[PDB]
RNA sequence: AAAGUUAUCCAAACUCGGUCGUUUAGAGGAAGUAAAAGUCGUAACAAGGUCUCCGUAGGUGAACCUGCGGAGGGAUCAUUU
């Protein structure tokens, strides 16, 4: 029996490639003030 | 005791030079405002099609472009061992 490694990587962007690779997009202007983390799907349906 | 006369003082006026202020002519050079049915491009406002702007330095017919350090008045108030 073999178990892969794992890959670790930190990538980090400035806003204008953010939003044009859709990493984030444009949000309400009340729904701008929330920065809690968006629920992962832990479903998948 | 009059004309006249000697030496100081108070001093108008003229001549030459210096300095300050107002007004005015000038070949040529370089800007602003307005009036246009002008010529060449399209820098900005939408992610204006290379995100926009600030200080500094260089370059190009013209708007402008590029390097270094900033700012969000942005196109992100946000990503977990
Ligand atoms: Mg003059
Ligand atoms: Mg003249
Ligand atoms: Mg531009
Ligand atoms: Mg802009
Ligand atoms: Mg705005």
């Amino acid at each position: 029996e073999y178990t892969v490694p794992k890959m670790y990587l930190k990538l980090q962007y400035c806003v204008s490639c953010a939003i044009h690779g859709k990493i984030v997009r444009v949000r309400s202007r009340e729904g701008r003030r929330n920065r809690a983390p968006p629920p992962r799907v832990r479903y998948n349906k």
